[PDB]
C-alpha cells in the first residue's frame, strides 16, 4: 500500500498473507475453512496465515494453516487479468475469534463513491521498493466505470472496478495483490491489477466480487 497508514494489530481480522516461505499475497477469510484471493496469486504449497500483524515476528495471535485445495476461476484470464479470483480451502477450520473473522460476502455491488478500505504487505513506494512488516491500510473510494474506462482504454471488463485517486500518491501495489477491498462491512474488491502503483491517472483495478457470489456459494458448497 502506497500512500497509506499502520492499520493496528489485528484490526482487519479478515486479512491473510499467503506464504510459500515468504509473504507473497494477500486475501480474506470468508468462513472457518476458506480464503479468496487473486487468480494471479495462484501457486502450489501455499500456507495461509491469519491474525497476522507483523509478517516476521510471532506475536501470539497468528494461525498457519495449509492449503487443502485450490480453485482459480474456470474462466481467469492470465493475460487480460478477466476474473481474477480463486478460492483457498484450507486443510483444518481456522479457530475465530475477535482478531481471527470471516467477512461478509456483498448482496449487492458497490457503487461509485463509497469509500473502503484496501490493506496489505504490499511495497510503500511508488518510485523505489520498501515492504513493511506490519499490516498497512488505505481508505479510498470507487471510481465510476468511465473513468475507470478512461483511465484504462480497452482494458476494463465487467468483472473489474477502479478504486483510488486520479491525483496519484494513494494506492495499493505489488505484494497486497489478493487482498481485500472492504466497502460497508461488504468483501466488494480483490487487488487485481494497475500501472505502476499510485501513479496519476492510473488507479488501483480490482476484481469486482459480486459478481462471484454465486459461484463462490456454489463452490464452498461442493467442496
Ligand atoms: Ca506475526
Amino acid at each position: 500500500i502506497v500512500g497509506g497508514y499502520t492499520c493496528g494489530a489485528n484490526t482487519v481480522p479478515y486479512q491473510v498473507s499467503l506464504n510459500s516461505g515468504y509473504h507473497f499475497c494477500g486475501g480474506s477469510l470468508i468462513n472457518s475453512q476458506w480464503v479468496v484471493s487473486a487468480a494471479h496469486c495462484y501457486k502450489s504449497g501455499i500456507q495461509v496465515r491469519l491474525g497476522e500483524d507483523n509478517i516476521n515476528v510471532v506475536e501470539g495471535n497468528e494461525q498457519f494453516i495449509s492449503a487443502s485445495k485450490s480453485i482459480v476461476h474456470p474462466s481467469y484470464n492470465s493475460n487480460t487479468l478477466n476474473n481474477d479470483i480463486m478460492l483457498i480451502k484450507l486443510k483444518s477450520a481456522a479457530s475465530l475469534n475477535s482478531r481471527v473473522a470471516s467477512i461478509s460476502l456483498p448482496t449487492s455491488c458497490a457503487s461509485a463513491g463509497t469509500q473502503c478500505l484496501i490493506s496489505g504487505w504490499g511495497n510503500t513506494k511508488s518510485s523505489g521498493t520498501s515492504y513493511p512488516d506490519v499490516l498497512k491500510c488505505l481508505k479510498a473510494p470507487i471510481l465510476s466505470d468511465s473513468s475507470c474506462k478512461s483511465a484504462y482504454p480497452g482494458q476494463i471488463t465487467s468483472n473489474m472496478f477502479c478504486a483510488g485517486y486520479l491525483e496519484g500518491g494513494k494506492d495499493s501495489c505489488q505484494g497486497d495483490s489478493g487482498g481485500p477491498v472492504v466497502c460497508s462491512g461488504k468483501l466488494q474488491g480483490i487487488v487485481s491489477w494497475g500501472s505502476g502503483c499510485a501513479q496519476k491517472n492510473k488507479p488501483g483495478v480490482y476484481t469486482k466480487v459480486c459478481n462471484y457470489v454465486s459461484w463462490i456459494k456454489q463452490t464452498i458448497a461442493s467442496n
